[PDB]
C-alpha cells in the first residue's frame, strides 16, 4: 500500500547477479527453467529457487501452471524507481561535459 515493504523485496531480488539475467531472459522469450540452468551451468531446483524468491516477490508469477509468467496489481515502484534510475541516468550522462582539451 503506502507503508509497503514489498519495494525492497525487488531490489533485493534483483541483487543477485543471476535473478537478473533470470529476470532480462523471462522478459525476452524464455519460460524453460532448463534452459535458463544450462546457459548458467545450475542445478534446476537452484533457479527454481532463484525464480522462486522473484516471484515471492512479486516480479513473477505461474498462471496456467508450469512454464510461467509474471504478476498482479500494486506495485509501482516500479513507480518513482524508474523516474528515480532516469535522473540518475540522464545527469549521470549530462555531464559527459567536455568543453576543450
Amino acid at each position: 500500500d503506502a507503508d509497503e515493504d514489498k519495494a525492497d523485496a525487488m531490489f533485493h531480488a534483483l541483487s543477485d547477479r543471476t535473478r537478473r539475467d533470470i529476470l532480462r531472459r523471462v522478459l525476452a522469450g524464455e519460460h524453460s527453467v532448463s534452459t535458463l540452468a544450462a546457459n548458467y551451468d545450475m542445478s534446476f531446483a537452484a533457479v527454481q529457487k532463484h525464480v522462486a524468491v522473484l516471484e515471492k516477490a512479486g516480479l513473477l508469477t505461474k498462471r496456467r501452471n508450469g512454464r510461467e509468467q509474471l504478476a498482479s496489481g500494486d506495485v509501482e515502484a516500479v513507480r518513482s524507481v524508474g523516474a528515480m534510475l532516469s535522473e540518475l541516468e540522464q545527469l549521470w550522462r549530462g555531464r559527459i561535459a567536455r568543453i576543450d582539451e
